[PDB]
């Protein structure tokens, strides 16, 4: 249809606008301006960023199109190797790790992490209870000291202490700067340039530091023999009914450092979000404290409950509707085929969803999609195939899922039957990008109820 | 005959022989080398240590000589001002103070305490009940966590949070640099030399830091009105019988930093001390352990258990014979006298009391003792009067003596009660002086007996 492509900067095409701290926002606003399509190319390159539910509907359909590895996953395999998120679907170890992982991952599992989960978010609780009068709370900050806490304990039996600390575990150190070179080797020209050896050396170094202390994870756990009804346990003893298999020692670690990931990354993002938009909407932080006051009855919440947090889930779906903390997937066309009557493609043509984007399609939700309002998703049924994807698509959706949503509803539901929260800074939203979406320098204040745990 | 003098150094007399970090582990060596008492000169002062319970009895002869403040008090008084350790015994303030504080410092008051203290103590057994399979623990560092934090929260209701931080509180840090300062202060010929300029102007800001924050304290308390289990409250509403004045506010705050000052260098020196003699002594370990077990048969300890530990108690005062952590007071003839039938001393002249050379009379405590064996302590009818020091002499007594082993026996009967301990790095005795003593870098490992809190 003669695509739509934003400005161009000569023989660069439009790599330039990537050169910002901010690229995902970038890109949201020239689909603002460009509409449901447009083409971004770059020296040797070329991608689609989609928009709309009309033609991101086309796109998760699996026998036409199967996940790619966009340029930054290709950096993060570099450290997260053939884990889940960094493996192509046609690649062996991914259909084996997808077979044995998916019953730790289930609904079902989540009863046996719900102990686990609930003395990390009593940890995050008690130290809220414990400031004292004039003090506030730095809320990504803490979000991630909880979350970090939940899979490390959750998923191989380790304490990282977060909140017994200001500075970050060694493997975080190096996991957050692997994580934002990653991000920065999307900018260069002449990636050999010895300008880039400082760089490169401080990436394989932090490569070896996950690697050597996850591995020596793994080797003590055999040399214990201890069975911890926990993911590494699960990958220690499982077999893929498929080939039969199990997964082997480098590729348990790959997985360890991949849920490390994600833990750090996105179920923080989310509870961030959802925490400001609860400060900026006054009548919804009330509904939402009222049923956990209603629910929570006991000082330790229990699974059941959790359960029954119904507009807390609601909550954190408008949260993820709005600021999706993992802000865009990479897809690749499985054979030639034309995209929603007008664009052909050929086989190996790349697209990407931007979910914030999709999100915001005011042909799916109204014209108010700028406006938090949990009663949006009151009925799935209601919603149109294909307009909310927080979690991605189909086989390579986020099997972290229940996990996430397990974990932010008890700590949600805590937070918002033991405190009453104040917005006393009138914070004004600002969305540091990393692999995922936060909201940096979001602080509050916190009244305790003096409820006791 | 002459009194007995170290070596010197020229027009500096005495004084260099104080330039070390160590400088009462020096003192110390020199008594054992010159006997009872040695004479000490510097330039324009003199003053005489003794070693001997035989003179140290008459020294604490209240008729006879007072409290003298040391030079190292006279600088700490910039600081902790007129509170009850850095006033002289004539000063309006002491015996106002004395009056009024004393019954918040008795046996009967540490009922009241008792909560909040097991509030810290369980933060330290959770702490260490959540550290991985070969992670060790860092002991003066955190005994003096859990102290400085409990006279905080019994003090005057404020949380310093200290194990949610590897970076002590600000107030913390300038009352550390404001100590070190103060002792510093003691080998300086020329004061106001320019190489002291920032020594002074970064003492002058860390004076305003613990005034402003001790101060607001005092202030927001006066503002709501709230009453607490605190001395805080009891300084604001108490009377002075005699004067039947109450204590203004700039004194309440000396008192305030004095009790912080104790706690942060004092209690914490004696629980790292007793863990070491524990484990360096097995026997006494599984001796204390046993105690610990039988009588703390509740997740909370209570106070009636607490004074069930009798043990704990023996430990604690072996602990305090061999190391007081605040080693050396100060005395001045209050008129002409003779010391000993043997050393005449004119009005004002100074003594110094070293209580660990007084609890190594081998006259009083047999020839083992450098050996640790709380036995000694098992029928408190059989010291002697005067032999045994750790808390001062007569109404310059430490007011906090009771407070101090009430903490220190909860803590280490929950320590005992909840762990094993092993001494990993066979640890050798290091000690550290800043206003106190405490074994620098002695490290444990402790593994839970999984008993729950
Ligand atoms: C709010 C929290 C989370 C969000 C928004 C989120 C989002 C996503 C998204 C969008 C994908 C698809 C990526 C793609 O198509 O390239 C994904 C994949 C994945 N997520 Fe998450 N995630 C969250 C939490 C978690 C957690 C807690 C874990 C693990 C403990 C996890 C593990 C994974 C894994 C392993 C994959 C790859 C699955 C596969 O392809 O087989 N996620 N996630
Ligand atoms: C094991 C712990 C402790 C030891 C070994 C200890 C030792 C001493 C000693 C030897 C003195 C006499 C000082 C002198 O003669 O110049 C003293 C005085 C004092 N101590 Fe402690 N102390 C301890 C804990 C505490 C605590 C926890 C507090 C307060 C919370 C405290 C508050 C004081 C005060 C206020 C004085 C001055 C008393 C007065 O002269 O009126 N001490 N302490
Ligand atoms: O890594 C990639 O392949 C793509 C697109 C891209 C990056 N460089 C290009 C050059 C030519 C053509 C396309 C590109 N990168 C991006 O879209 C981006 F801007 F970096 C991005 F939006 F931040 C992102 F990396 F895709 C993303 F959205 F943040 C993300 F994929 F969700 C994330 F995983 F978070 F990195």
């Amino acid at each position: 249809k003669e695509m739509p492509q934003p400005k161009t900067f000569g023989e660069l095409k439009n790599l330039p606008l990537l050169n910002t701290d901010k690229p995902v926002q970038a890109l949201m606003k020239i689909a603002d301006e460009l509409g449901e399509i447009f083409k971004f190319e770059a020296p040797g390159r070329v991608t689609r960023y989609l928009s709309s539910q009309r033609l991101i509907k086309e796109a998760c359909d699996e026998s036409r199109f199967d996940k790619n590895l966009s340029q930054a996953l290709k950096f993060v395999r570099d450290f997260a190797g053939d884990g889940l998120f960094t493996s192509w679907t046609h690649e062996k170890n991914w259909k084996k790790a997808h077979n044995i992982l998916l019953p730790s991952f289930s609904q079902q599992a989540m009863k046996g992490y719900h102990a686990m989960m609930v003395d990390i978010a009593v940890q995050l609780v008690q130290k809220w209870e414990r400031l004292n009068a004039d003090e506030h709370i730095e809320v990504p900050e803490d979000m991630t000291r909880l979350t970090l806490d939940t899979i490390g304990l959750c998923g191989f039996n380790y304490r990282f202490n977060s909140f017994y600390r200001d500075q970050p575990h060694p493997f975080i150190t190096s996991m957050v700067r692997a994580l934002d070179e990653a991000m920065n080797k999307l900018q260069r020209a002449n990636p050999d340039d010895p300008a880039y050896d400082e760089n490169k050396r401080q990436f394989q170094e932090d490569i070896k530091v996950m690697n050597d202390l996850v591995d020596k994870i793994i080797a003590d756990r055999k040399a214990s023999g201890e069975q911890s009804d926990d993911l590494l346990t699960h990958m220690l003893n499982g077999k893929d009914p498929e080939t039969g298999e199990p997964l082997d020692d480098e590729n348990i670690r790959y997985q360890i450092i991949t849920f490390l990931i994600a833990g750090h990354e996105t179920t923080s993002g989310l509870l961030s979000f959802a925490l400001y938009f609860l400060v900026k909407n006054p009548h919804v932080l009330q509904k939402a404290a009222e049923e956990a006051a209603r629910v929570l009855v006991d000082p330790v919440p229990s699974y059941k409950q959790v359960k029954q947090l119904k507009y807390v889930g609601m909550v954190l779906n408008e949260a993820l509707r709005l600021w999706p903390t993992f802000p865009a997937f990479s897809l690749y066309a499985k054979e030639d085929t034309v995209l929603g009557g007008e664009y052909p493609l050929e086989k190996g043509d790349e697209l990407m969803v931007l979910i914030p984007q999709l999100h915001r399609d005011k042909t799916i939700w109204g014209d108010d999609v700028e406006e938090f309002r949990p009663e949006r998703f009151e009925n799935p049924s209601a919603i149109p195939q294909h307009a909310f994807k927080p979690f991605g698509n189909g086989q390579r959706a986020c099997i972290g899922q229940q996990f996430a949503l397990h974990e932010a509803t008890l700590v949600l539901g805590m937070m918002l039957k033991h405190f009453d929260f104040e917005d006393h800074t009138n914070y004004e939203l600002d969305i540091k990008e990393t692999l995922t979406l936060k909201p940096e320098g979001f602080v509050v204040k916190a009244k305790s109820k003096k409820i006791p745990l």
